[PDB]
């Protein structure tokens, strides 16, 4: 709820299949500046099940190498939000998607001391949108980012964008 845009009308079964994760930013720098770093995550898929909650697939750097990894995003009563669970219970938040070319996307962390709060566009090619990208920044202009990640094509088409 720090994010006060959000998608309304999203029809989650729609997000499904392969997406890039094109710039990520963050409020603090130390969770994007290193390729370990924690929100440091490459998109893959994503894979909205029936009842309506959402596998996402992504790779994360760890350990001296890009690793697969599978998450699971439970539904909320408000359709553009979703939960990660796991150990802090993470919330995502979906601001907009036009659903065929990008998605604009933030997480923070359910509370803190201090603020964590990481967003992304994803757009469905290996390809530099400025459209989107624009979008992306306006959405963000208001927000703390400190820290902030784009990728150019031949990145995308790379695992963890090395
Ligand atoms: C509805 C659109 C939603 C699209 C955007 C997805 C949001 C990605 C959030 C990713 C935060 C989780 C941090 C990485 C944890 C590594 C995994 C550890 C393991 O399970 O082995």
């Amino acid at each position: 709820l720090i994010v006060t845009q959000t998608m309304k009308g999203l029809d989650i079964q729609k997000v499904a299949g392969t997406w890039y994760s094109l710039a990520m930013a963050a409020s603090d720098i130390s969770l994007l500046d290193a390729q370990s770093a924690p929100l440091r995550v490459y998109v893959e898929e994503l894979k909205p099940t029936p009842e309506g909650d959402l596998e996402i697939l992504l790779q994360k750097w760890e350990n001296g190498e890009c690793a697969q990894k599978k998450i699971i995003a439970e539904k909320t009563k408000i359709p553009a939000v979703f939960k990660i669970d796991a150990l802090n219970e993470n919330k995502v938040l979906v601001l907009d998607t036009d659903y065929k070319k990008y998605l604009l996307f933030c997480m923070e962390n359910s509370a803190e001391p201090e603020q964590s709060l990481a967003c992304q566009c994803l757009v469905r090619t290996p390809e530099v949108d400025d459209e989107a990208l624009e979008k992306f920044d306006k959405a963000l202009k208001a927000l703390p980012m400190h820290i902030r990640l784009s990728f150019n094509p031949t990145q995308l088409e790379e695992q963890c964008h090395i």
